[PDB]
DNA sequence: ACTCGTCGCCCAGAGTTCACCTTGGAGCCAGGGACGGTTCATTTGGGGTGCCGGAAACGGACGCGTACAGGCCGTATAATGGGAGCTGTCACGGATGCA
């Protein structure tokens, strides 16, 4: 927003929003790699059939990834029924 | 004691060839119609036509609804590291990980 129509940021400013954008992006990293392991274990269903087995794992990955932009914590409930659905 | 089978013989004839009159014809030419292949006048019953009036089918255009086909999107107790594959060959030149 501040982009285009905003404000020149200072550097005390800007720092900060600049930290908390990296944390950010660096939790949802650290909660992709802790959910893989839900992704291999549902996908390690459908095999047999298609795909191969890493095919299957990755389009596990996809689904975690969008699980996670669309998660909401507010809901109060576990992640893994959430992501479930969405890696399915 | 004797003839009817068989021999020549003698005359009528007959149809045959020679060599004679007649007389129905083959053409042969002349002459004279009527007739029809031909030509030339009509003759107006009929073929023809161009054309748009125009009525109407028709073949398509055009605008606007409808229908499945394929695509995108979402489902909130919990669900957190995998099946499997069958391997009795022989030689061998050489790279290559560990000697």
């Amino acid at each position: 927003e501040l982009s285009e129509r905003g404000e020149k940021l200072p550097a005390a400013q800007r720092r900060d929003m600049m930290w908390i954008c990296r944390d950010g992006d660096r939790a949802k990293n650290h909660l992709l790699e802790a959910n893989l392991r839900l992704v291999v274990s549902l996908a390690k269903r459908y095999t047999g059939r298609g795909m191969a087995f890493l095919d299957l794992i990755q389009e596990g990955n996809l689904g975690l990834i969008r699980a996670v932009e669309k998660f909401d914590y507010t809901k109060g409930y576990k992640f893994s029924t959430y992501a479930t659905w969405w890696i399915r």
